[PDB]
């Protein structure tokens, strides 16, 4: 059982007679067996027993005649014409108990009480009569079972106007699964819908009125809403696998692949608790590296272009770094992930992707090519000299190197130790770069002093590996 | 002219006379006719007149015999032992003039002065006899003029074993532009090299010793760096175009393609291959709302075995374009190599650019949500979201709640309270979250009807749904 109208509205009337009928609550069976018992619940409140519901047609009747007392004596803290009464309805595929109405979904009767007694039928404009003021649009789920959903006679109105006939018709221009049921005035939807064609049926209401002047008419607008469920399983465009290269970039947090999932069905807004359409994915390995090195994101959106223009699910799977990955690592494997789109009735709601990883270690070394700079400006202090570098350092994320400068020969006197401090290096970690600089330049002025011979050291943190080059200064 | 080494260094020994020679300094030749003028550049010390080069040769040559008081009188009362003499040489086009030690380049040979005479001939090893003790790795010009890069014979040692012949040669792993002048002892450089194709080599040195029972030999391991010119135009690899889609990423700082320049060549950054960029246009429009963004980076791996220069420009946003913007230009973007010699060091990018608008309306006609009477205060019932708002970029939209009923009287007003809604900037949405659960325990307060604006921040664009909140 749900319901296709969350809030039912009424007016009533002082001098309105006990037994008399104000509107049907309706109930649309979700299996053609349900059967659905109405009742009363806001036995909380006094007013309550005023009213009556019908336990098999859902119809609402008063069970007093109202007075101008019964208005008076509302604790609503308005003290205004009209006051407002919110009865609650509940609906069960079993008897009713009266526990039922604090567990099981209500709908929401709003009566306005006005201080007055009802209109005369020539007071009624027949639109009135024949519609309520604000119509409230029904909704439906796809795939369901056809049925009544909404009564379209206005209750209260006919006992104003006992005298007129009054008919409805659904105006079919195209053909639509929805028509008047002529024995109980019934607005019915006439077979299954399916969201993913169309989520919003328009309708247009005639009501034929038979006066004592002719047969007239009045017509009314109004929609329905198709409400979606998890009826179409997720599926690739094209390829499931990604083939993915780790190598100069290992730094944590970086994507190294994305793949694309695509469902027809809704999914509210990203991220959410709702259980509808979620698709859980989980990694199809017993591997303690991959696991504690590796992870998949998943992220997904509302789209519908692509779609057809129909609403639906596009799902982003990417491959992730969880740490810095050592730059001595080398493996090669074919990473398995499940994605299964867990209300997807039977066993065909799940993908398979694919990671086809290939991760390469990277070397530390300096080129062959031993650096030599020449200076022929005058140094100036911190001018940077030149730049140094470990092999393809510049494409590196994720890997620390740092460089040194050392004196090449060991056993050289404590006065030619001092012309080393010409030249200092500072660390760039901007593209784990190295920068001579000039340092000191009072040195500079012994002529023993303008060819500097260096060691430059460079030191992968992560392991510990060290490389090595030579490196001249020319002061000229 | 230049150096292929900037340092040398030997030992002069007490005892060694007037007239012998001591080592060879090299100048290598830009040019077929260009010859080198050999001086001694040494000012103020009182060594220098011990010396004497050859202009023409390049051999340094002792101007005096070396004594013990020499020694000893160098820098009198320090106790160093050797004591290392610095000599500058110099080398010009033209014949030598005083003021050219100030102005042109200079090497420096430094002589260690040992307090003592030659060792005898059964003293040393031959490869002392062959080699200097100091290994030193020269370096040759790319595109230059074939010549001698070293002398290879130890002349200070020549005597030590009057009764040795000594000779040289080169082996290496591959064949080499390098062989030895068997007239003058001389490494030579047989070819112009290419820094693009092979940029440094490495060779054995062969020292041949014809003793007096045998032929002998020691070797001496060398490497040769080639020193990179800009000889390499610019290219691109594929296209030189780039389409470029700005739709629902339009924030400042926003990179939307790659175009990638190849240099063949190395960059040094502290104008040598430099490329600079200029933005081909007069548009007052374009010019403030989109740069070019030029990275660049020397690379090894993509160009082989010998290291070059690699490029990427990015057209990027230079503020956030409004969503109404809509425009399709083509931007011309001239890189240019500004030390290549030529027209042809330049090469035109072009960013092919749609910028479309975005619309700013709801595509869901309704939201429903049911949350529990139960629910606690502050949990989150649900979000709400503009078509496509999780794309967005650069676009402010907030979202606000308003309640459909407006004659409403004041106590059903408060059934409101139970639901709030906060901006989460983060994906442009809305939050929707339990606020006031005291308002539940009345059934009017248990069915809500809301519309729900959104409105973006620049034109003031809106979109309007209904919400309804159902608390069951
Ligand atoms: C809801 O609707 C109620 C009924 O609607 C009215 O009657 C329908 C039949 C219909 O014609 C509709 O159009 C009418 O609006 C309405 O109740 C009405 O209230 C008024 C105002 O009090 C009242 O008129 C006064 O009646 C006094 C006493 O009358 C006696 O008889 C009536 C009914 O027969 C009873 O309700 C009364 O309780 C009495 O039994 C008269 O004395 C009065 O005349 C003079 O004095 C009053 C001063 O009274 C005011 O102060 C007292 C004390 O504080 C209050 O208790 C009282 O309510 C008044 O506010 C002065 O106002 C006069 O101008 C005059 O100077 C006057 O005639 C109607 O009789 C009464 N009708 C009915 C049927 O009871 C109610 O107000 C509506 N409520 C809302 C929230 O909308
Ligand atoms: C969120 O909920 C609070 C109330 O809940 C309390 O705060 C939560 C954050 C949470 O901690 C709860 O556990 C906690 O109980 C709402 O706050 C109330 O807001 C209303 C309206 O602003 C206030 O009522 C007004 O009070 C005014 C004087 O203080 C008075 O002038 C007002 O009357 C005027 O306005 C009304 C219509 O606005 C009109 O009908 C009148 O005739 C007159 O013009 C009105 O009485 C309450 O005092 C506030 N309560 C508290 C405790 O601060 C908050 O609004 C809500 N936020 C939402 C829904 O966005
Ligand atoms: C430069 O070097 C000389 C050393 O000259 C020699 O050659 C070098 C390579 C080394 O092998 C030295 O050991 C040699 O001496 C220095 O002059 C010498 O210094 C030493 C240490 O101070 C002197 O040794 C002294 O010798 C005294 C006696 O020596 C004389 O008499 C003996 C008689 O047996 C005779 O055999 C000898 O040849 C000397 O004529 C000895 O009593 C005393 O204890 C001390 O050991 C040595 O005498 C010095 N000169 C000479 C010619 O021997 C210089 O000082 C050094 N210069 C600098 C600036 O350091
Ligand atoms: C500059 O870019 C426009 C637009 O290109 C479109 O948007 C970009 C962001 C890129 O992603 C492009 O891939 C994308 O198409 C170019 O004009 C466009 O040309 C294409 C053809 O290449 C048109 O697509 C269709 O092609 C089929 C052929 O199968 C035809 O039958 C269709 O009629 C249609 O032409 C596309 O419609 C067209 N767009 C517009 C707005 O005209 C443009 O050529 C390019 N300029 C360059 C590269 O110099
Ligand atoms: C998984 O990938 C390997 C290697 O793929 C290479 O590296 C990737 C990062 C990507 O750039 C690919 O395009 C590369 O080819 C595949 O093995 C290679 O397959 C190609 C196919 O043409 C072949 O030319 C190479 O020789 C292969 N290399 C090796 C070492 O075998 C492999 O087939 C992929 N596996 C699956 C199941 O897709
Ligand atoms: C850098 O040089 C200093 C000496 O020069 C000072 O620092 C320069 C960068 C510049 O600011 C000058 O004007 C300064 O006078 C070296 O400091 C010496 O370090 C050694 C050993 O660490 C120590 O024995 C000396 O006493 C220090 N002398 C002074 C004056 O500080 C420093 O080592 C150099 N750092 C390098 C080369 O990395
Ligand atoms: C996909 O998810 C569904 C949802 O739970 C799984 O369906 C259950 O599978 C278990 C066995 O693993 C059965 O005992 C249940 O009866 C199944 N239905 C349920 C729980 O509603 C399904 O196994 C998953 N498919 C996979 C992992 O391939
Ligand atoms: C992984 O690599 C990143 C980038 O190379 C490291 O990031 C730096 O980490 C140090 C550690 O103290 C910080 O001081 C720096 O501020 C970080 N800088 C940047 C740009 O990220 C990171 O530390 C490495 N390891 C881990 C565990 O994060
Ligand atoms: C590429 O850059 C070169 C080098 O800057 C430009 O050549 C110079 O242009 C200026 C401007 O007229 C002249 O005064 C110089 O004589 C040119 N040569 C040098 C060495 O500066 C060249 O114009 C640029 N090419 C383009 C197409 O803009
Ligand atoms: C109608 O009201 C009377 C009270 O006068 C009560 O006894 C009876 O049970 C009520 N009927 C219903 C259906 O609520
Ligand atoms: C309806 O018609 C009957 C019979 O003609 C009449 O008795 C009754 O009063 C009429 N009712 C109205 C509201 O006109
Ligand atoms: C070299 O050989 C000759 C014999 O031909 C011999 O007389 C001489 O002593 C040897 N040594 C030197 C240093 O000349
Ligand atoms: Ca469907
Ligand atoms: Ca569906
Ligand atoms: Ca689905
Ligand atoms: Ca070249
Ligand atoms: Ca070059
Ligand atoms: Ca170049």
């Amino acid at each position: 059982l749900y319901f296709p109208q969350r809030l039912y509205t009424e007016n009533i009337y002082v001098g309105q007679q006990q037994g008399s009928p104000l509107l049907q609550v309706i109930s649309m069976r979700e299996f053609p067996t349900e059967r659905p018992y109405f009742f009363l619940c806001s036995h909380r409140d006094a007013f309550t027993s005023w009213f009556h519901i019908d336990e098999a047609s859902g119809v609402l009747y008063l069970n007093k005649t109202l007075e101008w007392s019964d208005f008076s004596s509302l604790r609503s803290g308005s003290v205004r014409s009209p006051k407002d009464l919110t009865l609650k309805v509940g609906v069960s595929s079993t008897p009713p108990m009266k526990v039922m109405c604090t567990i099981l979904p209500t709908v929401e009767v709003k009566l306005s009480f006005i201080n007055d007694t009802a209109p005369s039928c020539g007071q009624v404009e027949l639109s009135t009569l024949c519609f309520p003021e604000k119509i409230s649009n029904p909704h439906i789920t796809e795939n369901r079972e056809p049925g009544a959903l909404r009564q379209l006679r206005r209750f209260t109105h006919m006992s104003i106007c006992p005298n007129y006939t009054i008919s409805y018709g659904v105006v079919a221009g195209s053909s639509v699964p929805f028509a008047v049921d002529d024995s109980t005035s019934e607005l019915v939807v006439t077979a299954q819908v399916d969201r993913e064609e169309k989520e919003v049926y328009h309708l247009d209401i005639v009501c034929m009125v038979r006066t004592e002047r002719n047969l007239e008419e009045v017509f009314r607008s109004l929609h329905v809403n198709i409400y979606d469920e998890d009826d179409n399983s997720p599926y690739v465009q094209g390829t499931d696998t990604e083939d993915v290269l780790v190598e100069f970039d290992r730094s944590e947090g970086t994507v190294f692949g994305t793949l694309f999932v695509y469902d027809r069905d809704t999914t509210p807004v990203y991220p959410t608790n709702q259980v509808q359409n979620k698709l859980v994915g989980t990694l199809m390995t017993q591997d303690s590296w991959i696991k504690n090195n590796f992870a998949i994101e998943h992220k997904f959106r509302e789209e519908k272009a692509i779609f057809g223009n129909v609403r639906g699910t596009v799902h982003e799977y990417k491959l992730k770094l969880s740490q810095n990955l050592s730059v001595t690592e080398q493996r090669s494997f074919l990473l398995g992930y499940l994605v299964n789109d867990t209300t997807f009735p039977g066993p065909e709601g799940t993908v398979l992707l694919h990671f086809n990883v290939t991760v390469l270690p990277v070397p530390i070394r300096f080129s062959q090519v031993t650096y030599s700079f020449t200076v022929s400006q005058k140094a100036t202090t911190y001018s940077q000299i030149g730049k140094v570098c470990v092999e393809n350092c510049q494409k590196f994320k994720g890997i620390d190197v740092t460089y040194q400068l050392e004196i090449v020969d060991r056993q050289i006197t404590a006065e030619a130790q001092s012309c080393y401090w010409a030249v200092s290096l500072a660390q760039n970690p901007n593209d784990n770069t190295g920068v001579l600089y000039v340092n000191d330049t009072k040195v500079l002025r012994r002529p023993e002093c303008q060819e500097l011979e260096y060691v430059v050291i460079a030191q992968e943190q992560q392991n510990k590996l060290q490389a090595k080059t030579q490196l001249t200064v020319s002061f000229q």
